[PDB]
């Protein structure tokens, strides 16, 4: 019941086109893709991953300006992003949830919970797929550090 690893170049779908607001659609298209370089490091009890994003058109190379790593714990079956802070056009709590599919890519949803139309809660799906190793030249920091 441990879950398999992210390790490697993931390409990241967040797919506006099926936004909603309270489980009511407001479809806000296009769906953006960003690629991402995933590590994964475990201990007995936790397994952490550190994802670094990497530039739109050369994913060898990280995204330029840099760009701070966000973090995944796997629990109760999925991978999930510490809830952020972030400002809206107000403050919300936004994270990432990634649900490890059988054939090895991951289904999940981006959840902005509003906290100043203050309290609906926005939700985004969104697809992880992997796409071959990491990049050799760029360094992902490793969770357990």
């Amino acid at each position: 019941t441990a879950p398999v690893p992210l390790d490697g170049t993931y390409r990241i779908e967040i797919q506006r086109s099926k936004q909603t607001y309270d489980y009511t659609p407001t479809p806000q298209p296009p769906d953006v893709n960003t690629w991402w370089a995933f590590r994964t490091s475990c201990t007995p009890t936790e397994c952490l991953a550190a994802a670094t994003m990497l530039d739109d058109n050369d994913h060898t190379q990280a995204k330029t300006p840099p760009v701070r790593p966000f973090l995944m714990q796997f629990g109760e079956g999925q991978w999930k992003s510490r809830p952020e802070t972030v400002q809206f056009p107000q403050a919300t709590t936004q994270l990432l949830a990634l649900r490890p599919q059988p054939q090895g890519d991951l289904v999940g949803e981006m959840v902005v919970t509003v906290h100043s139309q203050q309290g609906a809660v926005i939700r985004i799906p969104a697809v992880a797929s992997r796409s071959g190793d990491l990049p050799p030249a760029v360094t992902v920091p490793d969770p357990a550090t």
